């Protein structure tokens, strides 16, 4: 079995099948012709090799799909036009009125919005459980419960989940486990190998790695992905990934190992630096020993990742002055780009909110999330240095 | 107000805002930064002009949107990953359980699938009506009727609706009218100007014009597009258009008028040919005096379009052999490409079942659909001629 | 009636020629080979790709399947054996002249050339011992008279940039058959849809595919079309060794997209320009006006003889001089102030206050242009909007 | 002065100058307009700093150029359509009939072809010299010597030049020193800092990193680069880089350091392995302690590179059998891709030659060149190992 980086470069593709082309050609085409109508009948019945329309399937998307399937260790992959594309396509096919979905305690803003203000308003019951608390989960299981969905680590506290523990419970009750594995990437965490059924990504983040596409991946069993493709994607979202973006995504995946190694190495130093500072109150970085859930994080994630969350003494005001002081970090939402991004949900994403509304959710007054990039660490240190001095 | 071709080339863009670039640069970026946090606060409150993340909005996509809005005579536009992306995003935000939606009698298959096996399995009521029969439409209306959705001309029999008559009934009862205007494009038909609220396109077809992108456009009021953008696209489908494909779509649109002129002139000659041949039993083309809704066709479409549908005397068998015989025409689903295409749904998209399923779901045994391309008309004629002989 | 040996029409071939979807997974649009290098099954299937026998691929700077399709298709349209695709028009010109010419060879040139072509010849290749001579190519007696034994290449544009001077291409090729020269014709302005120098006796044509062939102003590209032997030579020396002007398969894919509507776009360019040129000639403000479709145009009968339609380029002079032209341009709200052609967008330039602004009034004649001159590339906008813009712009030059 | 990684990600670009876009927009446009004739007057002069045509100066290309300049420690940059683009544009500008160019003893095939069968046949003198031998260089200099051109390390044996010694000899005679820095990249070796005047790159190799573009770079003094822009590129080659490919190149440059680190570590290992084999007659890798020019190599190269050349004892025949048995390395010319590549010049690029014409030229019978890729070293070892066993 060839290694991770080998597979990220080579898996699913022989140059000799495409006129010797070293980089696979991009199938920037909407439709594919048939030799016969009989051949074309068989492609809608779904019982052959080949193609018909790019919304369903496309060779450039198929290579990306298979290759991602290999990295995560799953049977099938599906490519979609965004992370939300992946999540919504997946959830729209597995859930019908009167089914229940168990969710992690904290979710990504638009995943939360989709669940509560979207599918949740179509008669699907919602319920939030601590996915580190196996006791609380096992209680909350009912026969109506069809899907268990969560992020590990979770946005933005880095709250972990006992994936193996959750999956053993779900296996007994018949529930399908779906993990948003965006923050880690298969390089760092493979939830399918810990019993999960499906993993979804925002490929927009670390997989692409260069902040120039919006994209989504689903990986899991052949049976589950076939359904999500032929219902969620085909009928219910239309979240079709451009072959051009699919090709750029594959370009990024070829440096995933190298990019994450450095993300994690830079993140480590900045976390350890931030720990030893009078301005900081607490830090949520999985590779600091003071991290609440250090043990579980290391059983699942091979490295601590590139994301640091931390709160400041001075709260809302200390954040604004810190964020505005940054001359190298960019004030922006998103993560996993080569460029180092900072965001402060208190006065950016959730700014029209007041302090009285924020505490409802698991989202602090002083909380500033970093996505540590690939820049020279000494420059990143110096930028954070002056930004903390400016936040007094 | 400048002419169609002028607007389809220039609307919404001045080179002097982008370093004098004649062609607008492609914003192939997932995320955008802010100079301060208080600036970025307003971009999430929706109260200050600018960008944050390409799933919600992007400048390349905004240009496409605004330009498409001008061509349809609408206030605002939204760009999506596919036509189904356009449809699902739209209907997911506009309907909730208990709402009734009146559909036209025939619909494009994935739209039929989405309605009956997708959204209509989450407690949304569906009824089918002949939108040509204004008495029956009026009679079909209820207060719970929230949406009237149809294609005009309809897949795959070219059936027509009086858009203004339908809109009048919709103003009476208080219902939103959504027209799928793929077949015609804004160049030949503008449903908003005949009282429609929203129009949806598969921009994959005529608007693209070159078979290379998958895309969708919604055009309507600012109020409705904003809801579709902020809920259907953002939370519920994630069907985000690549700035690459958005830019190609705009390239395609620059020759829309010229391309449609040729599609229509070619299709007219081919329709009049097909009507004279002994192998052909019925022909549906709007530019033929024999078309049942001929008056309405000239009253509502400025030209009769590029699509022909017809039936061969020898049934399914003759269709197969007609289809197999084509050397210039390509066997493929889809329409609106430079390349002339044909399909015989009876032995392609809707194959396995006997005549009895194909009757009630109104697609004849011998029905062949043609998307007439931009090739030399003599070449197309010659290909169709020999294919008819071979059909017997 | 008639059978398979009939040539498919121009629009059919501009969309289909050289590509059957069945040889590429059924993909209706050809896959873009956005790859720099190609691999070999055995080590000997690499050996034969460099030398002699094999049909196949190794490196994109010599040959790429996306570029090959473009090439074969441009060849069909021009009526040539072979095509080559390059990074720019100047890529096509330099790559061609670098392989056909050596020190001591003479090149006979059209009286006017495109600026960077003129520069290439006088200040580039001409300084490496290639001898230069200009002749009015409309004068077949003068051309005959200028032929020497060292004359290796007759090169020229028709119509020329920017005065739209023309040459008898068949007349030139006949003179060249007798003496032995290779005729190269820059066919940018007409495109294969309006004029086909190869079918009138020219040995090679070159294009700035950046213009009408692309049609949408988003790529820079060149094409050479001509005999297999001459194109192969150009590919294997001019492009391989001497320019490295390699076309991106991305841009080659877009050029093929533009070529799918060439006939339609040229039809509309020409229709607009004819209506605009006839309008322009009847206006008070205009001194003269060159446009091949007007009978006043000096070479009206040659234009009709060689071009199937009169093109999208207009030239005219204003009353009021530079001061009027200066105001005319600034008054344009729909036309752009730019130098290029063959875009969907209509472009104007007033060389007095633009491209030759640093020059002085009298220096214009003996470098070679007028004082109220305005070149127009007529685009694809609704003709009424283009009239209204030129009308109000004339009124502001008054 | 920020670190190499920081500059390779940020240099020359602020998001705020383009609507906050994190990644810069791609200026896929041929022409640029002017607001007035007075503005457009000075773009054919120089005193107004805008744009006019993309063959001369495009915003996307300029960013690439400025950034490549920064990494190389030079004043200014030029982007071109291929490595040969950069080489030919540079040499056509600097050389004329009667001028002599001094060359490194062995050059890349098409550079040798350009010099001897292109520009050499226009009255330009050629002389090859050993560029490590400063005594032989000074002796070779004449008044006609205007340019000194070489690779370091060079094809095929990794033969170094003494760049600082060469520049010292050139400074005496006024001549210009041009260094092909393709193999090393600015990450490993910066010839301008050691006294050279111009560097050229086939950005097609390591700079891109991913084998999907063809691009050239020139970096040097503003006056020199300006001339190669306005003479070599504008008039004499027209080797204009696509903004699309220039965008990809810059995408590739953001992982240059990380990719070069891994290339070099995989090479280090695989050379240590190869140097101890019974099948290996001789091996050229800069990092081996027994490399002839080891000391000088480490004065210029911060790491020994990703390329290995070695000789098999069985001659041309063993090379053939080794090449063919490789299942993971691809058989191709080119280098610096993520995918590992191998060529055996004696049965590929130079097979039409006879046994005695290879030595004359400067190539061995059993010489195999390896571009060591980014794959898992254990897979690469396995593949080379079995290929060595099958070579006997
Ligand atoms: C309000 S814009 C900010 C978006 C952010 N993230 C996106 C994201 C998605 C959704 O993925 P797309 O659909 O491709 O965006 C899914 N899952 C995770 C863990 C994510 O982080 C952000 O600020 O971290
Ligand atoms: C079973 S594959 C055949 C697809 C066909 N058409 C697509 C289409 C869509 C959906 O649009 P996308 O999502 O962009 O494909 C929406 N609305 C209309 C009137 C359409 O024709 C077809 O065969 O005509
Ligand atoms: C100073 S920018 C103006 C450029 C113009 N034309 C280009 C051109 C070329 C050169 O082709 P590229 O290298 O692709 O640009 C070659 N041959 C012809 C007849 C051309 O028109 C122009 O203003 O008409
Ligand atoms: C006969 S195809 C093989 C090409 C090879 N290399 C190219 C190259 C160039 C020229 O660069 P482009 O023009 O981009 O190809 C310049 N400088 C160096 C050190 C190079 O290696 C090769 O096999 O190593």
């Amino acid at each position: 079995l060839p290694g991770f980086a080998t597979r990220a470069i080579h898996h699913g593709y022989d140059p000799q099948d495409h006129g010797g082309a070293l980089v696979p050609p991009v199938y920037q085409t909407a439709t594919f012709t048939f030799p016969t109508v009989e051949y074309g009948a068989a492609c809608f019945a779904g019982e052959q090799a080949g193609h018909f329309y790019s919304r369903i399937s496309n060779p450039t998307l198929n290579l990306l799909e298979a290759r991602m399937a290999s990295l995560e260790g799953g049977e099938a992959g599906l490519a979609l036009a965004s992370g939300m594309g992946a999540i919504t396509s997946t959830l729209w096919t597995l859930l019908r009125p009167g089914d229940e979905v168990l969710l992690g305690n904290t979710l990504y803003g638009c995943t939360f919005a989709f669940l509560h203000h979207g599918i949740g308003e179509f008669g699907v019951k919602l319920r939030h459980v601590d996915m580190a608390d196996l006791q609380a989960l096992e209680a909350a299981m009912t026969p109506a419960t069809r899907v268990i969905y969560f992020e590990s680590p979770a946005n933005p506290n880095m709250h972990m989940a006992d994936i193996a523990g959750v999956a053993k419970i779900a296996r007994k009750h018949g529930a399908t486990v779906v993990v948003d594995n965006t923050y880690c990437t298969p390089y760092l965490q493979r939830p399918l190998e810990l019993g999960a059924d499906l993993v979804v990504h925002s490929a927009t983040k670390y997989l692409s790695g260069h902040g120039d596409i919006t994209a989504g991946i689903v990986v899991g069993s052949q049976a589950l992905v076939d359904r999500i493709r032929l219902q969620g994607l085909k009928d219910m979202t239309g979240a079709v990934l451009s072959p051009h973006d699919a090709a750029l995504l594959m370009r990024g995946i070829k440096t995933l190992n190298l990019r994450m190694d450095r993300h994690c190495a830079n993140a480590q130093v900045l976390a350890e630096f931030l720990a030893r500072q009078p301005q900081v109150e607490l830090i949520h970085y999985p590779g600091l020993a003071s991290f609440p859930q250090y043990t579980l994080a290391r059983q699942q994630m091979s490295q601590p990742g590139g994301m640091i969350a931390f709160e400041l003494k001075g709260g809302i005001g200390a954040g604004r002055r810190f964020m505005n002081a940054l001359q190298l970090f960019s004030r922006a939402v998103s993560l996993g780009d080569a460029e180092s991004l900072a965001q402060h949900p208190a006065s950016m994403t959730h700014s029209s909110y007041t302090p009285e509304e924020r505490a409802h959710y698991g989202i602090s007054e002083g909380l500033v999330r970093l996505s540590v990039g690939l820049e020279d660490i000494d420059d990143l240190l110096a930028d954070v240095q002056q930004a903390l001095k400016a936040s007094a």
